[PDB]
RNA sequence: CAAAGUUGUGUAGUGCGAUCGGUGGAUGCCUUGGCACCAAGAGCCGAUGAAGGACGUUGUGACCUGCGAUAAGCCCUGGGG
């Protein structure tokens, strides 16, 4: 899974929790990469892409491009 | 055999020719680059912060191109497969 437009079915607070969880996962991945672990390197970019998606949804809600749930 | 006389000279090197190579990158044939134009556009950008940059950004060392900590990319829409 890589997240998609179903993030628009979530609420603001749980989307922000999603942001925090994604940031923590990226932190762990970066530490693994530094320490020599993390064979799965593509996730290291996909997590940042997911953060971008969640910020996209939040900003469209904030700017009223899409009606806020 | 002696006497008198004649002629000859490449083991150092060199010249010329032929031949076989080396160096060199001319020539010929090209080209992801230029040059001069034609036709149609567009003729402004900027405090909603420009022109141009610095630094950063990739699974990984650099540089170029793109991008800006949402960082060779995020979303919507249409096309295409
Ligand atoms: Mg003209």
């Amino acid at each position: 899974k890589l997240s998609a437009a179903e993030l628009r079915q979530l609420s603001g607070e749980e989307l922000r929790n999603k942001v925090r969880e994604l940031k923590e996962e990226l932190f762990g991945l970066r530490f693994q990469s530094a320490t020599g672990q993390l064979e799965n390197t593509a996730r290291l970019r996909e997590v940042r892409k997911d953060i971008a998606r969640v910020y996209t949804v939040l900003q469209e809600r904030n700017l009223n491009i899409v009606d806020d749930p």
